[PDB]
């Protein structure tokens, strides 16, 4: 509401920020891989020490 | 085609053509009516001059 059945609208510019998307997911998705990552290695060495 | 999805349009005046539409409709039907009757009572009229 208030639209009239359903109109059509259109993005600005699906193309660009389909890729920015993408770029910011992947390094995202890395961050958290490296995370667990060095929490699992801190782990290890902290049982090292003992 | 080509109105996108479904969209609202708006009929210029329709209470007067309603009105005139059923003022035309009666006048029709009543003359309907009054053929056929002209139509018996030629038959009628030819029948009893025989």
């Amino acid at each position: 509401y208030p639209c009239p059945n359903t109109v059509d609208c259109f993005v600005s510019r699906p193309t660009e920020k389909t890729v920015f998307t993408v770029f910011m997911l992947a390094a995202s998705g890395i961050c958290i891989i490296l995370n667990v990552a060095e929490v699992v290695y801190l782990i290890i060495r902290a049982c090292a020490r003992r």
